[PDB]
């Protein structure tokens, strides 16, 4: 239960030249985000944001179904056991902003919530060219989000309400039972070691974003976010690598850099060759392979 | 773990070939009619009937031969003379030290083109020995003389062929490791860095600890079956003469035609490594924080789609 460092009065420069390079999670207390942290009450937020349709999600596994609703009702229901309901009386809601055409364009609080945007100052921790996306994350009290990872550097700004989040090192990948970018273990707290023995060797870092706190999540770091109370956050993705290194298709910040994806493909070719020797020689030379990859491309 | 390699007597060409062989495990066979070699081949006889065919030889100043440091030097001798020296302890004449040890491993006339064959190169001697007929004729790949000074310790290597190591004279301690144990052995090519296997430097080679070793000793008359890929480490305990017979377990097509020894890995496997070295080249131009993550993705993938 390692804790992630909290730090006050950290500077633009201090961050970029001395903290950022450490490549480790870190929360930043007392940054100036503007008025937003002060005036984004459920009652204000509904008014300002508007009634544009936002794609909704309704401990989550598919035990959730997607819906849609007017932004203003999304928030108001997020706060509320909601009276009117898509599925249940004790429904829980969850927003994750997306562009107009989700497969074409990234989310961006500027373009999509202009009026609300003017209320928040994103930390100037990266260069304006490196920007990737800005995302509203509004969830209801208690919601539990599977443990995923993102390929962009991330700033998770907690604007309103509390929120627990626990993180894992990229190197605790093996113990994570990775189905793509998500991990199989839903309940982080008391995990059925029965079903997944390895999840226990994973060193977890924990921390709790209080309204106004900023959590930095380096590229590749694993993280579970549980909304202690109701609240709205925004996180900001940005390109750590030269812009050419990433996936063009990717408007979520989830697809590996092409390089990873390319070498992962030729890897499947090497295996298609190997596969034609009797299992026993195939086994042998596969292990001889991972031996190689470890000596040379590890740390 | 320290296991024993089974020792079976009166095993027949059919049992071995049908029952024992497909098990793919080490096995020693006792009491096989090896021909008269086993009683005839004294050092005096071998010098004589073996002749003066000049042979390439390993000379070493220390029992524990080493490829990392390469603490031994290639030389040549007339066969008879090699035998004669291998059987002494001290030496009148010598390449390096009065106490130096010798190792013969029979080679073809032109190693670049010719596999070694006891038949072709020591015609008179092949007369005294009846190779166990335990494989199909067509798959016979090679047959090698092995002659060593007492107390000489070769290194842990594996071979790509199946192999019958025939212990004609002297006594040989042989410990083997599974091919799955590759991860514990600190290999560099078909060789292992761990030289001292009885008193291993665990400070230097920690993983060597997880390695489960089969052990067995070879006495005159004993024949040992060493399936391909099985690591093995031999130590002639007193001066002895072995011969060994490699042969193809796979479609002859699968092997590397340029290989006259039995080391070079099946072309396909070799292929996959040139391919893989390509992936490891493209990925390599990602920052290491990243590349490292995708390496570990890669091995996770191999242990699933490609391991046993
Ligand atoms: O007998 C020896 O000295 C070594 C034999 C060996 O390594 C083999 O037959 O593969
Ligand atoms: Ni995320
Ligand atoms: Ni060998």
């Amino acid at each position: 239960h390692l804790p992630v460092p909290r730090l006050e009065g950290v500077s633009r420069e201090q961050f970029m030249q001395h903290l950022y390079p450490q490549r480790k999670p870190l929360v930043l207390e007392g940054i100036d985000l503007g008025p937003c942290t002060s005036k984004w009450t459920v009652d204000y937020l509904s008014q300002v944001g508007g009634k544009k349709e936002v794609k909704i999600h309704v401990q989550m596994d598919k035990n959730f179904v997607y819906r849609t609703l007017p932004f203003d009702q999304l928030v108001q229901r997020a706060a509320e056991k909601h009276k009117e309901f898509f599925v249940s009386e004790d429904e829980k809601y969850y927003l994750r902003s997306l562009g107009e055409d989700p497969r074409k364009d990234v989310a961006d609080i500027r373009k999509q919530f202009p009026l609300l945007k003017g209320d928040i100052k994103f930390p100037e921790f990266f260069k304006e060219e490196q920007f990737f996306s800005s995302v509203f994350r509004i969830s209801s009290p208690g919601l539990q989000l599977w443990t995923h990872y993102d390929v962009m550097d991330n700033l998770l700004i907690q604007v309103t309400g509390k929120k627990r989040v626990v993180l894992f090192s990229p190197r605790d990948a093996q113990y994570l039972y990775l189905k793509g970018t998500k991990s199989e273990v839903l309940n982080i707290d008391n995990p059925d070691l029965a079903k997944y023995p390895l999840f226990s060797k994973a060193r977890r870092y924990e921390c709790s974003l209080e309204a106004g706190d900023v959590l930095f999540i380096p590229a590749l770091w694993f993280h579970n976010v549980i909304s202690e109370e109701f609240g709205v956050g925004v996180n900001i993705f940005w390109k750590h690598l030269p812009s050419e290194c990433y996936d063009k298709t990717d408007t979520y910040g989830n697809k590996d850099p092409t390089a990873a994806s390319r070498a992962a493909q030729i890897l499947d070719r090497a295996l298609k060759t190997l596969a034609e020797l009797p299992e026993e020689y195939r086994d042998f030379y596969a292990r001889r392979m991972v031996l190689h990859i470890q000596d040379k491309a590890y740390s």
